[PDB]
């Protein structure tokens, strides 16, 4: 059974807030997951949000995939789209990026990912944009936290996240009908914090820490966590409970912490019901650099923005976005953008 916390909605360091990060700490080093409670506005966009989720699913596959960009990858993943581990994973999923105009500079400088959402419509937009906001509030909260259960300086983690590359993942997996009930392979995500929200049918798994049980680096080539352990025990099923968001480490948080936090190996198994989730990553900024916080002699770094282009490259290796990518090399404007 999870841990649930309610978060306070201002994290100024008094000791309760000390006590209450080292608690998710604690919560991350044994359960590596646990659930934050909604009050009524979340709960209520959180809701919304999954209604302007099923609508767009019933839309006819062509409209679904006509929102696709070659600027940015927000947008629509057909079911089968994305591979996992050498699989196609089979939900299909709308994701939602930093959401930039072409008059943006970034955007006019051809920086890869950067672009506007293909929004299907603009209810659609409105309550996702909503739904994140509140998520981006909750992610806040919890990086002050963190850095206060490690006896950080409280901005620590929230330094990274200005103007942060947050983005979220809306799902759809279908039911179970084939010989094949593998939703999504095992893998870890990208960034400092994954926060979930999930409908009543269930199927989401996820690793605990095991003593002794090597990790990979997913941010290094050639230690991709993904299909890492995709078929040993143990994995925790994350029961649907009313009222709660879901909250686990990411790759940066895992490096930042040399490891005293791991990024949470998780899957989706389909049911004999479609599924409805949404995935919400508070993420560093584009052009943040995460350090080791424990080893200042240490000269490893992960550019945030180098990591999310290889992850979304990898995903998603014949999209339009990775083909534009390739084309006019936009790997080495980000090289420049590290310079100048
Ligand atoms: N964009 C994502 N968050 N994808 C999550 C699934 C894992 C992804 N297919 C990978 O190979 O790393
Ligand atoms: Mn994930």
């Amino acid at each position: 059974n999870l841990q649930t916390f309610e978060l306070p909605t201002e994290v100024t360091g008094c000791a309760a807030d000390i006590s209450l990060g080292r608690a998710l700490i604690q919560a991350w080093q044994k359960d590596g997951i646990f659930q934050i409670k909604t009050d009524s506005e979340q709960d209520r966009k959180t809701q919304e949000a999954m209604a302007a989720s099923k609508q767009f699913c019933k839309e006819p596959l062509t409209f679904k995939s006509s929102c696709v960009s070659d600027l940015t990858y927000s947008g629509y993943v057909a079911s089968g789209e994305e591979v996992t581990a050498g699989k196609p994973d089979f939900p299909e999923i709308f994701t939602v990026c930093k959401d930039l105009s072409v008059g943006d500079q970034r955007v006019k400088a051809g920086w890869p990912c950067h672009g506007p959402v293909p929004w299907p419509n603009n209810t659609y937009q409105k309550s996702m944009k909503t739904f994140m906001e509140e998520l981006g509030l909750a992610g806040e909260r919890l990086l002050k936290l963190t850095a206060l259960g490690f006896e950080l300086p409280i901005n620590t983690f929230t330094d990274l996240t200005r103007d942060g590359w947050h983005h979220m993942r809306v799902l759809r997996f279908p039911p179970q009908t084939s010989t094949l009930s593998r939703g999504i392979g095992a893998h870890t995500d990208y960034g400092l914090l994954v926060i979930a929200a999930q409908d009543d049918v269930g199927g989401l798994y996820i690793r605990p820490p095991v003593e002794g049980e090597k990790r990979n680096r997913n941010w290094l080539p050639g230690e991709s966590s993904a299909g890492m352990f995709e078929h040993d025990e143990p994995w925790t099923f994350v029961t649907p409970t009313p009222g709660v968001w879901t909250v686990f480490p990411g790759d940066i948080l895992q490096f930042m912490t040399g490891g005293q936090l791991l990024s949470t190996p998780h899957k989706v198994k389909l049911n004999t019901r479609e599924r409805f989730a949404c995935a919400y990553f508070h993420e560093p900024n584009f052009e943040a650099s995460a350090y080791p916080l424990f080893e200042p002699s240490a000269n490893e770094r992960i550019h945030y923005g180098e990591h999310f282009t290889n992850m979304f490259m990898r995903c998603y290796p014949d999209r339009i976005t990775t083909q534009r990518i390739n084309k006019e090399n936009r790997l080495a404007h980000l090289e420049d953008l590290k310079k100048y």
